[PDB]
């Protein structure tokens, strides 16, 4: 099972052009027996996990990006490495989109 899970796709930079990934993916957080928190992104179509990163408490911060008019975009900033990942909610309703973001932040910071 997962502490938190929601439908969201990833994004990539095509040089100087921002381009969203049309592939459907599922973002979820799982806790291993070692008490570590793993942030993963899996393709719904293939069911394979392409992203697997180990995140420690307060290690990263998840926050909405005001720079995107959509308002459905959230970014994960890595304190160590300055790594940045962009995700966009795929749920039809935006009412619960904010709730999912908050839950993710709590697990990452707690
Ligand atoms: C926010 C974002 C903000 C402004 C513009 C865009 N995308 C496009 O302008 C665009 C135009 C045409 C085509 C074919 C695709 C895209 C996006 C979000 C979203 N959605 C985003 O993806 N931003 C993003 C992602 C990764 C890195 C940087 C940025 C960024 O906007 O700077």
């Amino acid at each position: 099972k997962y502490l938190v899970e929601f439908r969201a796709g990833k994004m990539s930079l095509k040089g100087t052009t921002v381009t969203p990934d049309k592939r459907k993916g599922l973002v979820y957080i799982q806790q291993t027996d070692d008490s570590l928190i793993h942030f993963c992104w899996k393709d719904r179509t293939s069911g394979n996990v392409e992203d697997d990163l180990i995140i420690f408490p307060d290690d990263c911060e998840f926050k909405r990006v005001p720079q995107c008019p959509s308002g459905r975009v959230y970014v994960l900033k890595f304190k160590a490495g300055s790594k940045r990942l962009f995700f966009w909610m795929q749920e039809p309703k935006t009412d619960q989109d904010e709730e999912h973001c908050r839950k993710v932040n709590e697990y990452l910071n707690n």
